[PDB]
């Protein structure tokens, strides 16, 4: 398993505007486009973004290409936060796709405020972060994945997202 694999599961593929869980306007592979309530303005982003006119509707090649600028883009903001670097630094390569998987889902302000779970993390104290870390409005708001990136941080295995 890796990155895109673990977040294509996450997220799924869908080639026409939707709604996340949230209610924001998405497309691809978990590309938010605006929380604007405009799908107009949607519209226009989705154009933007793909250098075309969409019409709200895209192939799977540009799915794909706004994913890979998306995993990327997640990692460079991990690497240039001085809260995240180091957590990241200290993670094994299991556990550092978890931390990313936050990020996409998040952003980098979201994860950087769970300070004391970061904290936790670095100092290796598995059970511990995955108490705290379920103490969120991201565990309740969306539970299953929430579980299946908490118990990846646990182990330091694929198992929740093998046999999917
Ligand atoms: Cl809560
Ligand atoms: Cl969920
Ligand atoms: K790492």
């Amino acid at each position: 398993m890796n990155i895109f694999e673990m977040l294509r599961i996450d997220e799924g593929l869908r080639l026409k505007i939707y709604k996340d869980t949230e209610g924001y306007y998405t497309i691809g592979i978990g590309h938010l486009l605006t929380k604007s309530p405009s799908l107009n303005a949607a519209k226009s982003e989705l154009d933007k973004a793909i250098g075309r006119n969409c019409n709200g509707v895209i192939t799977k090649d540009e799915a794909e290409k706004l994913f890979n600028q998306d995993v990327d883009a997640a990692v460079r903001g991990i690497l240039r936060n001085a809260k995240l670097k180091p957590v990241y630094d200290s993670l094994d390569a299991v556990r550092s796709c978890a931390l990313i998987n936050m990020v996409f889902q998040m952003g980098e302000t979201g994860v950087a405020g769970f300070t004391n779970s970061l904290r936790m993390l670095q100092q290796k104290r598995w059970d511990e972060a995955a108490v705290n870390l379920a103490k969120s409005r991201w565990y309740n708001q969306t539970p299953n994945r929430a579980k299946r990136v908490i118990t990846t941080f646990r182990t330091g295995t694929w198992d929740a997202y093998k046999n999917l």
